[PDB]
DNA sequence: CGCTAGTCGACAT
DNA sequence: TCGACTAGCG
């Protein structure tokens, strides 16, 4: 996510209860629940010892939403995004490192720290996610496996008007241009909501409350697709966008040092990386549940060439995309591991 | 002082 | 894929 974004725009936030959305549809970034539930059994997950606790943990929240008359759509991550491979590598390295370290501390004698290491080695696999999918489907809850990041999928579901709000712990969804996002929701329904249109309640943002400029700010501050320049965070990026009054962003990015009264040399590849990051936020592939078709998050504008956007996710056949979305197709082996059919009585 | 980057408990049961 | 907290910076 965008580090400290929630704190930066805290004025646009509002404490709520999910009963606000009774008789409505809400999409869920299920990974958060999955992780929080996986914490309660980190050791057994690390050792490979069998446990299905995260399932019950997620189903608690699901049953809560269902109890408050909410129609929940559980969304899951799919294939790895090429423009996110660095962060994936780092995360993986941290995971195996902390795993081995914990395994060592188990032999040393210190379990209190070994457990804490096992917490950092949490690896949420597609199998666990599929268990959760099984449970949710047994409780009549619609599930959707994103072709890539669940973030973009949720953003699409919200923009398309399929869902009214998004439940997540990740502030990336705001950069994607979600309308309504519910952060920090507990097991009872208490949560914090940020509306896009209410970003203007943040005086600190200045005139950076439009989707495009807000996105630019989030990218410049540092995201999962492009690391920020050293010494650059939300405040300075927002300052850059505030002080500058130019339509073309590239020139401003080239004058970032000028706008911040600093000596900031911008590498040539950083501009290209910014273009790539922007295009990743705008055009990352998602799955249209209605038309059952792979589409970019936003329709391609005239100023972009879709053939250069491989990093935003590659296209596959719509039937394969469908089988992935249903969770029937294994992400890694591309083999069919289930036979769920929505026609045999979200997908029309 | 304001802001960024990095650490470690919390996460949760 | 978190965030309070804070060393340590300009
Ligand atoms: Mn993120
Ligand atoms: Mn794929
Ligand atoms: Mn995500
Ligand atoms: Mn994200
Ligand atoms: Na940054």
């Amino acid at each position: 996510g965008i580090q400290g974004l929630l704190q930066f725009i805290k004025e646009a936030s509002e404490p709520i209860h999910v009963r606000k959305y009774k008789g409505q549809v809400v999409a869920v970034d299920t990974y958060c629940w999955l992780h929080k539930g996986a914490i309660a059994c980190a050791e057994k997950l690390a050792k490979g010892e069998p446990t299905d606790r995260y399932v019950g943990f997620c189903m608690k929240f699901v049953n809560m939403l269902l109890s408050h008359g909410i129609k929940p759509i559980l969304v899951f991550d799919g294939c790895t995004l090429p423009s996110k491979k660095e962060v994936e590598r780092s995360r993986r390295e941290r995971r195996q490192a902390n795993l081995l370290k914990g395994k060592q501390l188990l032999r040393e004698g210190k379990v209190s720290e070994a457990r804490e290491c096992f917490t950092r080695s949490i690896n949420i696999t597609h199998a666990m996610a599929h268990k959760v999918i099984k449970a949710a489907r047994s409780q009549g809850v619609d599930c959707l496996v994103a072709p890539y990041e669940a973030d973009a999928q949720l953003a699409y579901l919200n923009k398309a008007g399929i869902v009214q709000a998004i439940i997540t712990e990740d502030s990336d969804l705001l950069a994607f241009g979600c309308k309504k996002v519910i952060l920090k929701m507990d097991q009872f329904g208490n949560g914090l909501e940020i509306d896009q249109a209410r970003l203007g309640m943040c005086r600190q943002l200045g005139d950076v409350f439009t989707e495009e400029k807000f996105r630019y700010m989030c990218i410049l501050s540092g995201c999962d697709y492009l690391s920020s320049l050293r010494g650059i965070g939300l405040a300075k990026a927002c300052k850059v966008l505030r002080l500058a009054n130019n339509p073309d962003i590239v020139k401003v990015i080239k004058k970032i040092g000028h706008y911040l009264k600093m000596n900031i040399t911008v590498p040539e590849d950083y501009i290209n990386g910014f273009i790539r990051a922007n295009n990743t936020f705008l055009y990352q592939l998602v799955f249209d549940p209605i038309k059952r078709k792979l589409i970019p998050l936003n329709a391609y504008e005239d100023d972009v060439d879709p053939e250069t956007l491989s990093y935003a996710g590659q296209y596959v056949d719509d039937s394969i995309a469908l089988q992935i979305a249903l969770g029937n197709k294994d992400i890694n082996t591309f083999e069919q591991i289930d036979d769920y059919n929505p026609d045999t009585a979200l997908y029309f």
